[PDB]
């Protein structure tokens, strides 16, 4: 059947913006999995979890008698889709059981470790979510081995949806690169937000770069994509040689012996992939990666026998029974297990990329280190894994239950505590009249609040207006911000803010993260006052200031808008057209289509365009609050036509007299020309809509006020 | 960004059931359209129409200082997509304005008749659709031009975002029959659903079938597509020839003039397409189908010279100034005015499919009676624009406004009003005791009812429970509704309700076509009972039964389901997998994901399966209503494969010993198999979900049964 997306395969796609509505959801609108999570038995959860990793079931025998290391890989890749630069993928909403995650080639046989888990997921029902179980499962298959965990939070939702991720461009899996879908160009520059090297790979290649068996080169692979999954040297290493403290590989025939992919296989598989003609098919005759290779003595027990083996030999560029690079130990003994033959040993082996922890000479300090020092390895891995399994899953305030760790780590963009009386809605109408007595204007008080608060995204949980680190490097000084702007607002915000705290009784204080989305409300009061509507804009206090020593600069980084429409903003020129950062942007806000408009019709009017550009302010009264864009954006009085100068900004002129009326960007120009947002402009853009666009502009407003305000969740 | 669909392209799509959704509106999920219609100035908003006519815009000026035939081709297209195998298309819903009908090649320059509309549609705002002011505006468009319309109806709810619709295969616009997605095979035996010959046409080539001018040839295509648009002959000349008494076609210049569609434009056009550099692009200079035909001497006004010319004049093949086949009459003066120049007088012309009129040999005959009769003629073509425009409105009670027609026509399966009291709900359980006491089982009271109400199709809003249409021809004889089994269920009702009324005073009675919905809720109540439930079905009294007569068995004929996935279903061998047949079933039903397997679940386990196939039944306890559908479906203790004997049945084995357990379809194992679904079906098959799903299964049940009930809405 030949769909829009094959006629114009270039148009806008609006259909990730409407994703995750009730009607694909199972569960009541009513339901609340925190809630039922409160509830669960989580010792009992973890009790048969422990019970399950040494009851091999015969559809997937388990090496060695011990389920543990396929589970922590399982975990593992759970997680470690993340990408920092705009927070999709991780273990958050337990992707990994859908498509495409599910079919990976990294992805192999992990269909057989979900399905192992089928009963007791069953048996807990709605109590544990998918998403939190991967997790749990690595945690305590961790713990069975002898490995004390930093900790778990429960609290990731199910969805029932595939996310919509950009993973690539490719159109053949793990494709080498250099194609003519090459996600690398220059001195190997990864494109960004990109995390991987090849399509349908975790991270790297575990032969080495493009199959290229040097760990050296392998290395600068491994560094730059756990750097885009947000872990450093320390970080990495200890992952690594974690990991593969435990368990194996599995190569043990050819690669051509395995079948489809689980979204490829026929209906009777049932879910699971990778059908294997080579002898049983699993267990001993295991294929998934084309590797064979066991790393330690104690596959099944947490040891310091990675780092032993990794510098305790010398090791020899070998090939697996698939024909997989790997390497062996030169000159040793049989000393490590077979996984179901108890006569049979075999001599230590390491992938290319294990190797790397060793002949990079940054990570061979941090190896030596960890080898001499197996304590700070296991404190190190403890704390990298549960940054790694909880980076996506936001604010402290949404992690529940008994195991949640009570040390705040800096990598949590942590907020302190609020020790005292909130104001309430006299104090919230007294600082607003303030505010605007100040003499801030509507502009200045709307576009601080949207900068303060539109750093949100939905898809880790980052960001936000609680913690007023918009006053704080780096926030302060990001060029979409206005830094010179932003600077006497906030002095004049903070005089208002030391005068009304000084003033009350009872320790009763507003946070200057509350006080800047206050002084936005009142500014789009404000707004629609000059527009000749009286309305109260919604505001829920409870945020709290964060200090700069609370505040990871590095990490903020990636919170950097090079993009926002809703500000017309680009910071630069890009491969991508504006109006699809756009969508991206609203789909990170977690808007829909409708409110993405609203909010981006109002915004131009009140003044919110970065530098104060007139591109998209159709309106002859700025700083009301009116339907001014749609109605005049939809004005067929006038001819848009885009500028020799510059082919993304284009002219409105009067169609009878060539007056020049406006000018706009592709971000303006998209909303009378895509024809669904086209249908919406219309909406608000009606003789009938002046008072709908005022109300539905306040509720998007107050939505993105209170994005990351889990704590009234 | 390479997406699920270009990875797994034959895997099944989820999406089509959760759009429309509250997400993707910018109404309220409060706004109702019928009452925000209800209050419109229906005369007001026709002035304007009427005003619009004749004031021409530069634009795109005017054809005769008059833009009415442009519109009623509108309105005409806005219909045309109809088709009646599953209802899709039509007027309904606007989807003209959206992607990719909006785009289509016989849909050139409507892009500019809906931008014409612009200002009255945002004059009236949400008190009247896109929808209904494209069928209004081709009626104003035929009174303005003398022509007395049968009526109008309002109430076609806007909608969106595109509906999914299969349009057919084929890669490349209006691909000509034959190519490797060819619609056409056999004796030109045109593919199911399809109601076109060509990939962006409305109906046929106007140049005759794949552009070879013979009119008897484009005739038989004539036939067969208006037939599966549900027009006879009689409505067909009737049509064709109404419509092409007025305006014109446009052709002035090669095709290769002809820009972007609409879709492909550059965002500058702002929503417009089709660009020509001939000249001035317009008016005179209009390039739209390529033809250049005048069919009358006064194209602004209603006229019986359509036939005069078509018989008056023999005709001579020849080409338009775009090259493309077209006829003229031989030896004519030129007597049809042009539509800019009073200085130039054309010959009469015609298109290959007018020609076909006269030459195929039963159009002749009621072509040459409307031509001796315009009386005839007029009555004939204001009803089949009624019809036309109007097709897949549904009942009767969603007519809205003070220009419906009061006359009943057979083509709207119309439903006698209720003239008695109703059953109160001391009835309904005096009714309900006496079908359980009857010995009717679950199993034929669940059948029945499913078999009646879920003819319903959302897509033109036919079929449905009510009229206890299941008694009459030719639904009592489908295959798929167990023509005697049903006939002793129905005979043991009626006797029921006899008795029933018989006893009654007041004139109190119940239909029959209540009385199966009743029935099948006592069934549904018993199951909850077998299963240890004490539940009680939701049941609106209400329906009449229609007769007979009141019933076109040919036009019912298209509501007969080939495949029912929900009683396991098939006639026949089909190119579509079964579960794609069952996700299209769900949507025609209204059905979301969730709903369609709760919905399936429970059906397998009451007995719903026509023939009593155990494929699907996994329970040991047919007949009472729990989710054992689910829980054994994903017992990994069964393995399935194919059967030897039919690639499409499976076998599901007990992994340790080899024994039979069950066997399925594709249709049952598909949730077992798809990611999404698999992940729907695990909800309902959890220890938790016994009540959840007994709850969910009764809230789609009486969803089902209420779907046709507009007269309650
Ligand atoms: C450079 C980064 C990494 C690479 C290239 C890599 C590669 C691989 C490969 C190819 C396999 C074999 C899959 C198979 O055939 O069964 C594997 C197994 C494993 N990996 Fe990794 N890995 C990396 C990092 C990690 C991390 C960060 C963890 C966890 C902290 C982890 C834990 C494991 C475990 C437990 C197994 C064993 C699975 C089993 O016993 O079945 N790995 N790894
Ligand atoms: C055999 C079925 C039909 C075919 C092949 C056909 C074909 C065409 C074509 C090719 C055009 C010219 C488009 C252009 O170049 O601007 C046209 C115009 C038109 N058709 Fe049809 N048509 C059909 C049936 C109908 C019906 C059922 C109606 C209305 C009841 C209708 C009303 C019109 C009108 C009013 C125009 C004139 C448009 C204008 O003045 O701009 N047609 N038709
Ligand atoms: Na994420
Ligand atoms: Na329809
Ligand atoms: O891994
Ligand atoms: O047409």
């Amino acid at each position: 059947g030949t769909s829009n997306r094959d006629w114009w395969p270039n148009q806008l796609d609006l259909s990730i913006l409407h994703r995750h509505s009730s009607l694909s959801d199972p569960m009541g609108k009513d339901f609340n999995y925190a809630q039922a999570f409160e509830k669960l038995d989580l010792a009992a959860v973890k009790r048969d979890l422990h019970a399950l990793m040494t009851t091999s079931q015969d559809w997937w025998p388990a090496d060695f008698g011990h389920y543990g290391g396929l589970f922590i890989r399982m975990a593992w890749h759970s997680a470690g889709t993340y990408r920092t630069a705009d927070g999709r993928g991780g273990a958050g909403e337990g992707q990994q059981r859908f498509a495409p995650l599910n079919s990976w080639p990294d992805n192999a046989n992990l269909d057989k470790a979900r399905r192992l888990l089928w009963p007791i997921k069953q048996k807990y029902g709605r109590a544990i979510s998918w998403a939190d179980l991967l997790i749990l499962t690595g945690n305590v298959a961790l713990e069975s081995m002898g490995f004390k965990t930093f900790g778990f939070a429960g609290g990731r939702a199910d969805t029932w949806e595939p996310e919509d991720v950009y993973w690539g461009s490719e159109k053949i899996w793990l494709e080498l690169s250099g194609g003519p879908n090459s996600r690398y160009s220059g001195d190997r520059q990864l494109e960004n937000p990109l995390a991987a090297v090849q399509m349908g790979l975790i991270y790297v290649n575990p032969e080495g770069p493009d199959g290229n068996p040097d760990p050296v080169a392998a290395a600068r692979d491994i560094r730059d994509t756990f750097a885009r999954m947000a872990m450093n040297d320390e970080e990495t290493v200890a992952l690594i040689a974690g990991g593969h403290t435990f368990g194996k590989t599995h190569g043990a025939g050819p690669a051509s012996n395995v079948g489809a992919e689980p979204e490829a296989a026929g209906i009777e598989a049932q879910g699971l992939g990778w059908k294997s003609a080579y002898r049983t098919g699993k267990g001993a005759d295991a294929i998934t990666s084309g590797l064979e290779v066991t790393w330690t003595t104690t596959p099944t027990q947490w040891s310091h026998n990675f780092f032993e083996n990794l510098f305790g030999y010398e090791w020899e560029l070998t090939k697996s029974p698939a024909g997989a690079h790997q390497w062996v130990a030169k000159g040793a003994d049989a000393v490590i297990p077979d996984a179901f033959d108890p006569s049979k040993k075999h001599r230590p082996t390491m992938l290319t990329t294990d190797l790397s922890l060793r002949f990079d000479p940054a990570y061979e300090k941090i190896s030596r280190r960890f080898h001499e020092n197996p304590e700070q390895f296991a404190d190190a891995f403890a704390r990298a894994w549960f940054k790694l399994t909880h980076r996506d899953m936001g604010p402290r305030a949404r992690y529940l239950g008994p195991e949640v760790p009570a040390e705040v780590l800096l990598w949590q963009d942590p907020i302190p505590a609020v020790d005292h009386p909130l104001i309430d809605a006299a104090d919230a109408a007294e600082l607003k009249a303030k505010v605007l007595a100040s003499g801030l204007t509507v502009s200045q008080l709307v576009s601080t609040a949207w900068a303060a608060a539109s750093t949100f995204r939905g898809s880790d949980k980052r960001g936000g207006a609680n913690g007023a680190r918009i006053r704080l490097a780096p926030q302060k000084d990001w060029e979409a911000n206005q830094p010179e702007q932003l600077a006497a607002v906030l002095e004049t915000l903070e005089a208002i803010r030391t005068a009304f705290n000084g003033a009350q009784r009872g320790g009763k204080q507003v946070s200057l993260a509350d006080l800047i989305v206050l002084a936005g409300c009142a500014g789009v009061e404000q707004a629609a006052k000059n527009a000749g509507h009286a309305v109260t804009v919604p505001f829920a206090p409870g945020r709290a200031d964060a200090s700069q020593e609370q505040t990871d600069v590095e990490s903020m980084a990636v919170l950097e808008p090079v993009a926002d429409g809703f500000r017309n903003y680009l910071k630069g020129k890009y491969r991508v057209p504006a109006e699809v950062l756009l969508v991206d942007k609203a789909q990170l806000l977690t808007l829909s289509a409708p409110e993405m408009t609203v909010l981006l019709g109002g915004l131009r009017v009140l003044g919110a365009n970065v530098g104060q550009s007139r591109h998209g302010v159709f309106t002859a009264r700025e700083q009301a609050l009116t339907n001014d864009f749609f109605v005049n954006l939809l004005d067929m009085g006038t001819e848009w036509k885009p500028t020799a100068a510059d082919a993304d900004v284009f002219e409105g002129r009067d169609r009878a007299t060539g007056e020049l009326k406006w000018t706009g960007t592709r971000v303006d120009l998209v909303f009378g020309s895509h024809s669904q947002l086209r249908a919406l402009a219309e909406v608000y853009g009606s003789a009938d809509a002046q008072e709908k666009f005022v109300r539905d502009f306040v509720a998007v407003w107050n939505k993105v006020m209170n994005l990351d305000r889990f704590d009234l969740a």
